[PDB]
């Protein structure tokens, strides 16, 4: 309850509730220039009600010769679990990993010290996440490097040539597409998460028979372990980590690996 977390926001969750299309709050969206200095603008995506306490945030990056389209469905499936959610597109779409970290920062600084009032005053500035598609998501990592004091990173099918990630800070969920020909799992997403440290709240999700663009659409299992994600770690919303340890063991799920308990 409120009394013991005033970071808690939503009802008591349920496997209902994490798998729903729409959680609780309503959903309205702030439209962001690409004039927008550091990053290629995008959408915000937001809570409406208010009577509840503000919320944290997560700036969400596309991958290589991606736009914001590609992630869309985040948007309101997941601000309307509490969060807001800010898609990005990048500088260019041929943007490399290290390129869409800082654009992810930029994003962040853009919630805190540029957006419209009604998303500036909705927004806790302490509590701010990454999470990323492909290139993206090496960019969730990279940003994570970057700027330790984040709450949470979700690299999705990441895509990254450095494959060494033992200084990361940040809890960070990694989810894999087991027959990924362009982010092998063999090769990207395992030993990244093999290389962040075993003492790091961290968790690897793989998605059987999954392909590299598996999350481009609206996937319920995706869904309910980011929603999951986000609670625990940018809420510290422990009614969540009933659904994350143990580790899930969804039939979508080829293989989860995590460090559960996260004390
Ligand atoms: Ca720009
Ligand atoms: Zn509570
Ligand atoms: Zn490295
Ligand atoms: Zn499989
Ligand atoms: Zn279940
Ligand atoms: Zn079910």
């Amino acid at each position: 309850g409120p009394q013991d977390n005033p970071y808690e926001r939503g009802p008591d969750p349920t496997e209902d509730s994490i798998e729903a299309i729409r959680g609780p709050f309503s959903v309205a969206t702030e439209r962001v220039s690409s004039f927008a200095s550091g990053f290629g603008g995008g959408t915000i995506y937001y809570p409406r009600e208010t009577d509840e306490g503000t919320f944290g945030a997560v700036a969400v990056a596309p991958g290589f010769t991606a736009s914001q389209g590609s992630m869309s469905w985040y948007g309101e499936r997941v601000a309307s679990q509490g969060f807001i959610v800010f898609t990005i597109d990048t500088n260019t779409r041929l943007d490399q990993p290290g390129q869409r970290g800082r654009q992810l920062l930029a994003a962040l600084d853009y919630l805190v010290e540029r957006s419209d009032r009604k998303v500036r005053e909705r927004l806790d500035p302490n509590r701010l996440a990454v999470m990323g598609h492909a290139m993206g998501g090496g960019g969730s990592l990279e940003a994570t490097v970057m700027r330790p004091s984040l709450k949470a990173s979700i690299p999705l099918t990441p895509w990254n040539l450095d494959k060494t990630w033992g200084q990361v800070q940040v809890p960070t969920f990694i989810i894999g597409a087991e027959l990924d020909t362009i982010a092998p799992v063999s090769t990207h997403a395992k030993p990244f998460y093999e290389s962040l440290p075993s003492s790091l709240p961290k968790a690897y999700m793989e998605l059987d028979g999954a392909t590299h663009f598996a999350p481009n659409i609206p996937n319920t299992t995706i869904a309910k372990y980011v929603i999951s994600w986000l609670k625990r770690f940018v809420d510290e919303d422990t009614r969540y980590s009933q659904f994350l340890c143990p580790n899930p063991t969804d039939r979508a799920i080829e293989e989860y690996r995590s460090t559960c308990p996260y004390k």
